[PDB]
């Protein structure tokens, strides 16, 4: 029964664990109270890559959100199930052609953030069709002073995923799709602050539950 966890990092941070889990390409910086994915500065990107791919049942993933914009937040934020590691690249950090699921939070050029799902079969998805986009919107991400919470769910038996986020206490729909497929991934996150030199985006936690 009992689980060897290769994807959570909870509260206080304990920079081993994350460091025994998680390569760090760009300027990653493990603090006490949250890893840092970005600092300020324009164009900074970053991403940090499981080391190791997870065959994994039913589960949830959350990820909790500590996003600093002076003024309006640029760039955003990517959660990656892919069958490599990622790669650098210009599509929020990462490569614009992988094999899995890109989750995106996006500021830029939008008024309210959109979360995107984005699930490629390797091919160049800014020159060609995505295999499957979805798209949903939800206000006050980053405005939440205790940090949004990104949730992730796939039910392995029913091929859903299921997208919420967890802003200001209460748990919003964003998107599910229905027949989608999760090979073995290995678990990535990346950040680019875009046309911002006033954003810095962070990260407080990241818990893997198996849903029952």
């Amino acid at each position: 029964a009992s689980v060897v966890d290769v994807l959570s990092f909870r509260e206080p941070i304990e920079p081993e664990n994350v460091v025994r889990n998680y390569d760090m390409k760009g300027p990653i910086i493990v603090f006490e109270n949250y890893v840092q994915i970005t600092p300020n500065g324009i164009g900074k990107s970053s991403i940090m890559n499981g080391k190791y791919k997870v065959d994994l049942p039913s589960f949830e993933l959350q990820l909790k959100l500590n996003i600093i914009c002076k003024e309006k937040c640029g760039g955003g934020m990517g959660v990656w199930l892919t069958e490599e590691k990622l790669k650098e690249g210009d599509l929020f950090g990462a490569y614009n052609i992988y094999k899995g699921i890109g989750i995106f939070i996006n500021f830029e050029d939008v008024d309210i953030p959109m979360i995107s799902v984005l699930k490629n079969d390797g091919v160049d998805i800014l020159k060609y069709k995505p295999e499957m986009y979805y798209q949903c919107s939800v206000a006050n991400i980053q405005k939440d002073k205790d940090g949004a919470v990104l949730r992730i769910k796939y039910l392995v038996n029913e091929k859903k995923l299921i997208i919420e986020i967890m802003v200001n206490h209460i748990n919003m729909d964003c998107i599910t799709i229905e027949d989608i497929d999760i090979p073995p991934f290995y678990l990535g996150i990346s950040a680019t602050n875009g046309g911002s030199g006033s954003t810095s985006y962070r990260v407080q936690s990241l818990h893997y539950y198996e849903v029952g």
